[PDB]
């Protein structure tokens, strides 16, 4: 679909059995969750971004559904303000910048 | 153009009589460029991301040319740790997502 920026682009995710809205983030190179239930074991990893550095849990192979499309990647669950998709999984459902 | 986001979507903006290079971020509201020499008057304001709030200063008007466009607006010059081109000029030159 076109989404125009006058607004958040915001869109419905399903991971874990579970809904939520995210953020389509093209300065975000990582996907970074705020904390919810994921089984399995992970890596500690740390992620930049404006005013700060932040402490994540690294998990690796999602199911992801985003926007109906599906993908799976590294999702980095932790202390973020809002969902952020990121910069790895936006390429895997196509998502481009036109102007 | 179409841009892919394979890499960073990075693009030049000449502000100021300088050029610099500028990240395009559609989760970001508010344009913040790293400290660079503008006049006039601006006030303090505070600014939240990942990681932290920042104070930041502001500026009204200015002149932002991004990827030959023109544009006219409120540009936040702070402590990033990069330039990001935020909501606010993104919908001037007209960027949209599309996947
Ligand atoms: C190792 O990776 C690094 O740590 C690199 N980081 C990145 O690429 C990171 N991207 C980023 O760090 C780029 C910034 C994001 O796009 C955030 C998103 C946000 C909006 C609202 C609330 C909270 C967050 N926007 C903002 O911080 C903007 C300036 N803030 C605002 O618009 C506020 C809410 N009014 C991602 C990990 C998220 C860094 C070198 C650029």
């Amino acid at each position: 679909p076109q989404i125009t920026l006058w607004q958040r682009p915001l869109v419905t995710i399903k991971i874990g059995g579970q809904l939520k809205e995210a953020l389509l983030d093209t300065g975000a190179d990582d996907t970074v969750l705020e904390e919810m239930s994921l089984p399995g074991r992970w890596k500690p990893k740390m992620i930049g971004g404006i005013g700060g550095f932040i402490k994540v849990r690294q998990y690796d192979q999602i199911i992801i559904e985003i926007c109906g499309h599906k993908a799976i990647g590294t999702v980095l669950v932790g202390p973020t303000p809002v969902n952020i998709i990121g910069r790895n999984l936006l390429t895997q459902i196509g998502c481009t910048l036109n102007f």
